[PDB]
């Protein structure tokens, strides 16, 4: 009767679609996946919301990305969140020159009505490799 | 009936005797806050656990607190955790120096065992005022 937790596998399979929506510029996709309150702070601690998130990070006319490394992750799941804990380099294009950059991150995804969203994300910049 | 929610308050109890004991540096009182699997990162991005918090943060041989001042507060309660997002100032001695420093934090509380707990923190380094 022992099988794999489907909360669990629905986590994983969110960081795969947020990923692959990430390097594509995918909009459509990537704002379904966001909380209704969704937040993101960045390196700077500049906060931005589901819409300015988009914007910046996830619209092909402005931002192109080659590349967001997973050097290293944690996963905790609670019973309505889950905690995620990575370090992450980032390589990315803006305006025609291109940009490197790592971070430990934190993010905070939300279960509600049996699906998972990605709720709350911040950066810390890290030296380097 | 209706009353002042008890998991609420208790919340807001931790957030006032971690504050007290910081200022305070009381290390055997700000221990039994953390949860078990706790950890801190600063705004460099270094880990702490436990221990290693402690010993940098709540001793006062090393360090001694005159103020955190905090600008600005949004908690969250789910069922199970709280994210707690708060704009801080942090003004301290280490060494006979006295240092400057404002973050922009998140943190988790875990609630288990009818208690809270603090589980995580990390810092991202804002600009002075």
């Amino acid at each position: 009767g022992m099988e794999p937790s489907a909360k669990h596998l629905q986590l994983q399979t969110l960081l795969s679609e947020r990923h692959a929506y990430l390097m594509e510029g995918n909009r459509e996709a990537m704002h379904q996946l966001l909380s209704s309150d969704f937040s993101f702070i960045d390196g700077q601690g500049r906060q931005f919301d589901a819409e300015t998130y988009l914007d910046h990070y996830v619209d092909p006319d402005q931002i192109q990305w080659s590349n967001q490394i997973s050097e290293s992750m944690v996963v905790e799941v609670f019973e309505t969140t889950a905690l995620v804990q990575e370090i992450v380099e980032d390589h990315f294009s803006y305006g025609r020159s291109m940009y490197i950059g790592r971070f430990r991150s934190v993010s905070l995804y939300h279960w509600a009505n049996e699906g998972w969203k990605w709720h709350f994300h911040q950066l810390t910049p890290l030296d380097p490799s």
